[PDB]
């Protein structure tokens, strides 16, 4: 039946938006409830979350309407119809932020967070200890003999110093340094099961204790090491706080101990960075979307502008959305390529963080951005065709499922509170 087919067609997107607000709100009022899933990666979801719950607002609000000059004549209809496109914008936008920081996440490990806090040296230092250090954190010997620590260097280097030694050199010395950091842990009886139990971003704030202090030296934090290796985050994030080593260099532990606390690289990323994300996501949208609303407005003004065939004013909002898609298939490619050799070469588990993460947004890639490529350029079977309207309908529901409802920090949040009620 003709009749019959329209009407169960906005059953099941209707239905669809239903399923997909109520998520997305329940999903958003979940990571904003939880006081341990406060982190950059989760704040980047919720921006997300909110350019699908907008969406379906305009979705409500257009079909709110229809109940009592016609609704395609009005200039409200026009209105929402321009806050939905700026949504749909959104939506994409966000998606490349989620691919962009993905990338970033895969590129950060135990030897860009040392470059940071250990610094590099081009010429031989005596530091306040005693201690002659170059390169990146390399200490040779407290031996107050600066012609006996060059001496030192040169068999640890190869030829011979004279004092300036080469960033290639000082990152050839770095990467013996952390080989050495971790073969000591691995050497160690107190280092060795908490490490083992360590996820790799706890594990890299482990190795830098011992890169600045020593094997024998973090094995005295008894204390700390049990209630580590019990999952224990927040209790021995203010017992490291009672330390030597927080009162000593108390900038350099603050950020280590943040990153046993939430298992993440947020102390050593840059407050701008998120700044950024902000300007793509909400931003880049309205630098697109305004003008298409303007010369729809002035020139195409015809049922909301339903009628959008007769000039280039359909590329204006096309073309920006065709980049963030044949961007977000280049990262979802290059992604891959480094998953799958940290996985090879034992550099990753599947249980950390960067792969679940990549294994939902590698999903959601080509699941909003390949129908927009496969047809880039075309303008305008047709039940067939009408299925797109329960993809776009639903597409918010799963965001929901694979950025919080399938996440395992969600997941412990609820048993951890669910126990609390009992003791
Ligand atoms: C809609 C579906 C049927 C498809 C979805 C499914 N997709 C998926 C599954 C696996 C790989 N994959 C494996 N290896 C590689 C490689 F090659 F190494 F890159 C990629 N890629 C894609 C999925 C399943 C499980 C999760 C998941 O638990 N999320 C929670 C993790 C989090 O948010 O913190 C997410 C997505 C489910
Ligand atoms: C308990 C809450 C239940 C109510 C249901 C939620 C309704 C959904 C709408 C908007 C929230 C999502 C958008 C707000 C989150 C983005 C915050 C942000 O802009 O920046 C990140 C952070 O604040 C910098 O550190
Ligand atoms: C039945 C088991 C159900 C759920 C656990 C599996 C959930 C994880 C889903 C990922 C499955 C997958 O497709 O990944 C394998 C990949 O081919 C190789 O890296
Ligand atoms: C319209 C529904 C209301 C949704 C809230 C508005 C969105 C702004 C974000 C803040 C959510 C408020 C909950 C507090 C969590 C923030 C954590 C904090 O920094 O204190």
């Amino acid at each position: 039946s003709p009749e019959e087919q329209l009407l169960f067609l906005y059953i099941i997107y209707t239905v669809g938006y239903a399923l997909s607000f109520s998520a997305l709100v329940i999903a958003s009022a979940i990571l904003l409830g939880f006081r341990h899933l406060h982190c950059t990666r989760n704040y980047i979801h919720l921006n997300l979350f909110a350019s699908f719950i907008l969406r379906a607002l305009c979705v409500f609000f257009k079909d709110a309407a229809l109940k009592w000059l016609s609704y395609q004549d009005s200039l409200a209809c026009r209105l929402v119809f321009l806050l939905c496109q700026y949504c749909v914008a959104a939506n994409y936008y966000w998606l490349l932020v989620e691919g962009v920081y993905l990338y970033t996440l895969l590129a950060f490990n135990i030897f860009e967070m040392l470059r940071i806090d250990e610094g590099l040296r081009l010429k031989i230092y005596k530091d306040t200890e005693g201690y002659y250090t170059i390169g990146i954190g390399h200490l040779l010997t407290k031996s107050p003999s600066l012609n006996a620590a060059k001496s030192e260097l040169d068999k640890a280097i190869g030829r011979n110093t004279n004092g300036v030694i080469t960033k290639d050199e000082a990152e050839k010395l770095f990467n013996q340094d952390v080989d050495a950091a971790v073969r000591g842990i691995l050497r160690n009886a107190k280092l060795k099961p908490v490490y083992d139990s360590l996820d790799a971003v706890r594990r890299a704030a482990l190795i830098n204790m011992v890169f600045q202090m020593g094997e024998t030296g973090v094995a005295g934090f008894t204390n700390s090491l049990r209630m580590l290796q019990q999952k224990r985050w927040d209790e021995a994030a203010v017992n490291l706080a009672k330390s030597r080593w927080y009162n000593q260099t108390p900038n350099r532990a603050k950020r280590v101990i943040t990153t046993f606390r939430t298992g993440t690289w947020d102390a050593y990323s840059e407050q701008w960075i998120f700044r950024l994300y902000v300007a793509i996501g909400w931003g880049v949208p309205l630098l697109f979307v305004v003008p298409w609303g303007i010369v729809k407005y002035l020139y195409e003004d015809e049922g909301c502008w339903t009628r959008n065939s007769n000039m280039n004013y359909w590329l204006i909002i096309r073309l920006p959305i065709l980049f963030a898609c044949i961007v977000n298939f280049l990262i979802f490619v290059r992604v891959i390529c480094i998953v799958v050799s940290k996985l090879k070469a034992n550099l990753m588990c599947k249980t950390d963080i960067a792969f679940r993460l990549a294994k939902s947004t590698l999903t959601l890639i080509p699941l909003l951005c390949t129908h927009e490529v496969i047809f880039a350029f075309v303008m305008d079977r047709f039940i067939k065709l009408f299925t797109e309207l329960s993809f776009t309908s639903f597409q918010g529901l799963m965001v929901a499922i694979l950025y919080c409802f399938v996440n395992n920090e969600v997941q412990l949040e609820f048993r951890k509170s669910w126990e609390r009620w009992r003791l």
